[PDB]
RNA sequence: CUGAUAACUUCACGGCGGGCUUGAUGUCCGCGUCUACCUGGUGAACUGCCGAGUAGGUAG
């Protein structure tokens, strides 16, 4: 994966006046990254999650092969999923967690 | 077969000094609660005797 600096420009110069939807992520050698990380030097506005997470009630109820895995706890997974978003990790990492699990049973 | 593989942010700290919320006040007038009601122990634990005895005892 690489980072398109048209999407880095587009998300920056449209999110510079709303603060409920933007999280600032800094870097320390702005000159080596190129002029895009020098003009807005350091800042990098990128699409915060939107609100604090809310936990409603789960369900309101009364072949096959369905396996469960209850309450996995993760300590310190990264949130910078795309180069432009911040929040829940990329769901291709939830895919790799499954496919590295099905190769262990095989 | 996971923006893959590995990863110590740390050390130090005095928020302080002073202070008048006050003055005045009419909640009032009127008022019909009422009519009717089954709780059901059959005979069933009976009769003496001592003691002055509404105490006490004692018989089959």
């Amino acid at each position: 994966p690489v980072a398109s600096l048209s999407m880095q420009s587009h998300f920056h110069q449209r999110l510079q006046d709303e603060n409920r939807h933007s999280a600032i992520t800094r870097f320390s050698r702005t000159t080596n990254m190129g002029v895009t990380a020098m003009t807005c030097g350091g800042a990098f506005r990128m699409l915060k999650s939107g609100a604090k997470f809310s936990s409603p009630p789960h369900h309101r109820l009364n072949n096959g092969s369905f396996l469960v895995l209850p309450n996995i706890r993760v300590c310190g997974a990264t949130a910078l999923s795309s180069p432009v978003t911040v929040g829940i990790p990329s769901l291709t990492a939830f895919f790799g967690f499954v496919h590295a699990f099905e190769r262990n049973i095989n």
